[PDB]
């Protein structure tokens, strides 16, 4: 899983 | 799964 | 798993 | 890019 | 980039 | 980059 919260 | 919350 | 919180 | 050669 | 050759 | 050759 990959996630970016920006 | 991939997710971006921007 | 990879995650970036920026 | 992601690749699987099997 | 990610690759698997199997 | 990540690679596995198996």
């Amino acid at each position: 899983n990959k996630g970016a919260i920006i």
